Formats: structure tokens, sequence, C-alpha cells
DNA sequence: CCCGGTACCGGG
DNA sequence: CCCGGTACCGGG
């Protein structure tokens, strides 16, 4: 059908962009920043990936420090 | 805050007005002349996988009484 | 901005 | 009727 755009999709928001034809969806507007679609995308969960880098990061300086 | 589905609707992924609707069942519920019952705790049921399943139990008790 | 958690579309 | 799968609300 008519699916919603990227920056919507990220961040869980209605997107009215397949109505708003050529030019960007309301919510994409707002936040100056380019409509893009694909309907393959998928939503990166932010909190939990930063969590991670943190940890995987300490780990490694860790055991570099380790000589 | 939001509004949940009524019983039904949830069951059939289907709209449900059955709030803006008021007593009166919701719109998919009289059409389908049941009634229109809410429960917030209530969880959709996968027919074809249950029909699947106890096909499946039946047809390996009918090959080991067949295989007799 | 982010997301847990639903409502519901579209299609078989 | 049934559902796979995705849009979006409601809130911190
Ligand atoms: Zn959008
Ligand atoms: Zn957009
Ligand atoms: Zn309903
Ligand atoms: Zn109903």
């Amino acid at each position: 059908r008519k699916f919603a755009c990227v920056e919507c999709r990220q961040q869980k928001s209605k997107c009215d962009a397949h109505e708003r034809a050529p030019e960007p969806c309301t919510k994409c507007a707002k936040k100056n920043v380019p409509c893009i679609l694909k309907r393959d995308f998928r939503r990166t969960y932010k909190r939990a990936r930063n969590e991670a880098i943190e940890k995987r990061f300490k780990e490694l300086t860790r055991t570099l420090t380790n000589l």
C-alpha cells in the first residue's frame, strides 16, 4: 500500500509523504531533513545500540590496556 | 488512554469503532450479529495453526492404530 | 527523539 | 474469515 518514509519509520511517527506527493512529508519538513523512501528500511533501536557500543568499547579498551 | 478494540475486531484484526458507537455494538460486531465484548487483557487466537496442529496429533494417532 | 504496544490495511 | 506485516498513538 502507501508505506511510511524512512524518518517517520525510525521515529515511529505518522507519515503523510505518500499524500505529500514530491514535497517532503510534513514531519521530515518540520525537521528540514530529506524525506527518503525505502520499502526495505527497518527502524534502528538507538538506546540499545548505544549501550552496546559503550560496552563493546570499554571491553576493547580494557583488553588493550592489558599489556 | 488509547481506545482498545473489541474482542471480535481484535480476533479479526478488523477496524473497530466500538468506542465511537456508544452502548450500541461496534459496527463489525453488529453486522456479524454477535456480542460486542470488550476485554483489555484479550489476545487474538491463530485459527489456522490450531487446526493444522489438531489434525497432526490426530493423524499421528491414526497411523499408530492403523500400523497394527 | 525514542519506543512499547496496538490498531488495522490489503490481500488471499 | 484470517493474518502477515506495517502504520502510529501516547508519553517520558
Ligand atoms: Zn514521513
Ligand atoms: Zn518524511
Ligand atoms: Zn469492534
Ligand atoms: Zn464488537
